[PDB]
């Protein structure tokens, strides 16, 4: 029945986290990552390409978790991350909620029906209360929220949690003490007057929670909650074993001809990123990856072969090198490359669907120190435009390029590079922007009088594209009312 190539696709689960920054994640990543055996790989990680990738074992599956870069590194290549994983974990500070970065990240992940599974961390110290956060959560993240473990107290009195459907009791200071009912002493032995609080959620929970529904979790409609403390390494076993379990596998991905299958025995996969020194890395869609093989860049017309490519593998497997769907390669290059670009071992022209710019929310304007070198930055900044560095935005009414960033590193790198490469040294304006949309209408004279009144507004990206650019989202919000016809886009296909 199923084949070499779906069995191992199968085992396959690829998730990043997504969180605000100082939430846990490096903590929480760690005890996955110890979970796994990856002694080494924990050590670097909580030490801080080698942890662009962490793949581990654990009851065996496949787990690779890919890093989002956050904190003074966040950028466009965080969101870009969000397009390769099959699913994400949300991780929160239970003592903030959800946060600014938490919901932009989920904005992404909502696009693509990404499922996701929660983690409420630190509840060894105090917190919201567990009812508030669940409610914080659907209202910020726009989904249902499905408790899998519950806690006991929190701070100096976290008891540890509850997990619902396994009955057991987890406590905090390790197996499960399995709990047979409600009225089970073992309650009023282990938690002492905490145990008439965990009886009356109980039968809140009953009355008013929202069961686990594997399918809902699978349309991005539900989230599996746990509580937590990573710190401890305390209720993450029981997300980890739930992630295994119900987390997709790597899953069809559309092309513009057709939706391509992972159990598909002819290898493809698209870059989502790529790291300047250059290295392109891509998601393995369907087939397998051997060192040995010849693949098709089908932009360039060009065949690729890939003796040097880095596979991200565990520290623990040993046989023939390959890679399967759901993994992750790294395919050095001298510069050959766009985000987005698909690679395939057939002669079947594909091209990949779905990873999009987004709309970046910082902007600067480029000042050149030295006018003789115009052609120079206009090559330079096209170029990096070209590559994913950061986007550019040529407004209609004037000569300036204005630069679009996620992440304002990304400005600071675009300086490094045009200085290195271009041998052009360029300082930044202050502009009033502060959003942009991509605009298009299906109605040719309704969009060119949208054009000529807006004109001021209007910008050509890098790729050819419309864009409206406001000072802020509210002052956009006032230009939309004006025509409700013409949609306004927060991201826009690569080509
Ligand atoms: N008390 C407590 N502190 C935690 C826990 N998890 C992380 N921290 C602390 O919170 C801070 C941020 O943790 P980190 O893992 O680096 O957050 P990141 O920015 O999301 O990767 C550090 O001081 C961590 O020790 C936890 O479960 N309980």
């Amino acid at each position: 029945m199923s084949s070499r190539l779906e069995r191992e696709a199968a085992r396959r689960r690829t998730f990043a986290i997504i969180s605000h920054p100082d939430a846990g994640k490096t903590t929480l990543t760690e005890k996955l990552l110890l979970f796994g055996g990856a002694i080494q790989m924990a050590g670097s990680v909580k030490a801080r390409v080698t942890t662009s990738v962490m793949q581990f074992p654990y009851r065996d599956r496949v787990v690779n978790l890919l890093d989002t870069p956050g904190h003074q590194d966040f950028s466009e290549d965080t969101y870009r991350v969000l397009t390769a994983v099959d699913s994400a974990l949300v991780v929160i500070d239970a003592a903030k909620g959800v946060e600014a970065q938490t919901r932009k990240l989920m904005d992404v992940c909502r696009m693509r029906a990404t499922p996701v599974m929660t983690f409420v961390n630190k509840m060894d110290r105090e917190a919201l209360h567990p009812l508030d956060v669940m409610a914080d959560i659907e209202q910020h993240l726009q989904i249902e929220c499905a408790p899998m473990t519950w806690p006991i107290g929190m701070g100096s009195s976290f008891k540890g949690t509850y997990d619902l459907l396994h009955k057991q009791l987890h406590l905090f200071s390790q197996s499960g003490i399995v709990i047979h009912g409600a009225d089970d002493p073992q309650l009023d032995e282990y938690l002492g007057d905490q145990a008439e609080q965990l009886r009356m959620d109980l039968a809140l929970l009953e009355e008013a929670g929202t069961p686990f529904d594997e399918e809902r979790y699978l349309k991005g409609e539900l989230t599996p909650v746990f509580f937590g403390s990573a710190i401890n390494n305390f209720g993450v076993r029981e997300m980890l074993d739930m992630f295994v379990e119900f987390a997709p596998g790597p899953q069809p991905r559309p092309a513009a001809t057709r939706v391509v299958e992972p159990g598909e025995e002819a290898f493809t996969g698209v870059v989502f990123k790529i790291q300047a020194n250059r290295m392109a890395f891509l998601r393995i869609c369907s087939g397998t990856f051997t060192r040995g093989m010849r693949l098709k860049h089908h932009r360039t017309g060009k065949d690729v072969t890939v003796a040097n490519a880095t596979i991200f593998m565990a520290q623990d497997r040993t046989g023939v090198e390959e890679a399967f769907p759901g993994d992750i390669i790294g395919i050095p290059n001298h510069g050959t490359i766009k985000i987005g670009d698909t690679f395939t071992e057939s002669k079947e022209v594909l091209k990949f669907v779905g990873i999009p710019n987004f709309a970046p929310e910082h902007f600067r304007r480029v000042r050149l120190k030295n006018p003789l070198k115009a052609k120079q930055l206009q090559k330079g900044l096209e170029q990096l435009a070209e590559e994913g560095a950061v986007q550019l935005f040529r407004p209609l009414v004037n000569n300036d390029y204005i630069l679009g960033a996620v992440g304002v590193l990304q400005f600071d790198v675009i300086v490094a590079r045009l200085a290195d490469e271009y041998g052009v040294d360029a300082v930044y304006e202050g502009v009033s922007t502060h959003t942009a949309r991509w605009v298009y209408c299906e109605d040719k004279k309704i969009f060119a009088d949208f054009q000529d009144y807006h004109r001021g507004e209007l910008a050509v990206d890098a790729e050819g594209a419309l864009a409206y650019l406001a000072p802020n989202p509210w002052r956009l919000e006032s230009a939309m009312e004006r025509y409700p016809k013409v949609e306004f886009r927060t991201t826009r296909e690569i080509s």
